[PDB]
């Protein structure tokens, strides 16, 4: 999926807001919504790649777990797991322009077709 994905350097401003979003994200937790076992949050750790943004047109999958209501959930880019902010769930169509940086876990989608994490 990331064989031909574009690439670009992330600005300090975009890196600050994002890191601010991911960091504040873990802090914002509500409605447990237990479903048996294995249902913990999903926060990615910023790595050296956190600077190199990856751009690709791909359909984002939505795998909910934190709750059974349109909220903080796990997304998937192709056969990989990704972090798509809850505000793009509606901005995500069949094929979308997804710009994400690969963290220590999964790639954080900093931007989307006609939208951004810190607009």
């Amino acid at each position: 999926a990331f064989a031909d994905a574009q690439t670009r350097k992330l600005t300090p401003e975009e890196r600050s807001a994002v890191e601010n979003y991911l960091e504040s994200l873990t802090q914002v937790l509500q409605v447990p919504g237990p479903t048996g076992a294995s249902a913990a949050p999903i926060s990615l750790a910023l790595n050296a790649e956190s600077n190199n943004v990856m751009m690709l047109t791909h359909a984002i999958t939505r795998y909910g777990i934190s709750t059974d209501d349109p909220n903080k959930w796990r997304y998937y880019l192709d056969s990989v797991e990704v972090h798509l902010p809850p505000f793009w769930e509606q901005y995500i169509n069949d094929e979308n322009t997804v710009e994400l940086i690969h963290t220590d876990s999964l790639p954080l989608v900093i931007s989307l077709n006609g939208h951004t994490l810190q607009e």
